[PDB]
């Protein structure tokens, strides 16, 4: 069924399945770094459970192509292989050792809100990902599922952009469906993006907005106490969420610009990543 590109293929005979982190299991990928080729590096696979849907396939086969396309940053999460023939298909990728940006900020919480985190730490922390949605934005992919859930932290703390199965090309947003945007997370998405049927990088940079309260809040839920039944309404009326605890007026007011009503109003990444290293340096 899967046509072949052996610049990506991966030997199976050479991977070892280990327990779970679709489902996503640790692996041991002998030779996958070509610098060291006997070694066997730790990897993080993507396969379909035995109850998956034709839908659940051609996600994880959208998934896969959508991170060779991206191509290579510190920031997000890089395609390593992939066993794409002669059984299951397998999509490989750098291992984080510390797991969701959201259980890793929360694990740092500070006493009494039921190693802890600096304003900087929080602050360098949105940077990285700011620096992660500047690339993607250039390499014409909007991501649709900016959320801390979808962040993963390395050992050495480095941010990198997770879960590219709802990532598209830019003019791949289909304006003619009715069900355009129906499976995005919707405390995460652009009212444009809920209502129009449209999806920019503006609408990710809404979401990235949404990030950085859950960031600023050391990994609180977004509109905390209202339905998603109710969100929809509260938006049009113009409702924002409120700045969070130990948050400078400074990075609130970049949340709030982040949520303008008028996409092209809202900031670019770029313009994120001018901003947050004035305020990290
Ligand atoms: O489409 C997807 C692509 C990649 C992943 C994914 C999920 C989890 C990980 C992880 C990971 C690493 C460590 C953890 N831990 C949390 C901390 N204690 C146990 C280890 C959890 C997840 N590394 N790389 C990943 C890629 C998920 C969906």
């Amino acid at each position: 069924e899967l046509p072949e590109d052996p610049k990506w293929e991966f030997p199976r005979d050479k991977l070892t399945l280990g327990k779970p982190l679709g489902q996503v299991v640790m692996a041991e990928a002998v030779g996958i770094d070509k610098d060291k080729p006997k070694e066997a590096v730790t990897v993080a696979v993507k396969m379909l459970k035995d109850d998956a849907t034709e839908k659940d396939l051609s996600d994880l086969v959208s998934e896969m192509e959508m991170m060779k396309m991206i191509g290579k940053h510190k920031n997000i999460i890089n395609l390593l292989g992939a066993c794409t023939q002669d059984g299951p298909l397998y999509v490989i990728v750098e291992y984080a050792s510390k797991g969701n940006l959201r259980e890793y900020l929360r694990a740092r919480r500070p006493p009494g809100m039921e190693e802890q985190m600096t304003f900087k730490d929080l602050v360098s922390c949105t940077y990285q990902l700011a620096r992660g949605m500047e690339y993607l934005a250039s390499q014409k992919c909007i991501h649709r599922d900016l959320a801390a859930r979808n962040v993963l932290v390395t050992e050495n703390n480095v941010m990198k952009i997770a879960d590219f199965g709802l990532a598209r090309d830019i003019n791949n947003i289909d304006y003619y469906k009715k069900t355009t945007n129906g499976r995005l997370p919707v405390k995460w998405m652009a009212p444009e993006a809920l209502f129009d049927r449209v999806y920019t990088h503006q609408s990710d940079v809404w979401s990235f907005g949404v990030l950085m309260w859950e960031i600023f809040t050391l990994g609180g839920s977004p509109y905390p106490g209202i339905p998603v039944e109710e969100l929809f309404k509260l938006l049009k009326e113009g409702h924002r969420m409120d700045k969070p605890a130990n948050c400078t007026n400074e990075l609130y007011m970049m949340m709030r610009d982040c949520w303008h009503a008028v996409p092209s109003q809202r900031p670019t990444f770029k313009q994120l990543v001018e901003d947050l290293d004035r305020i990290l340096t």
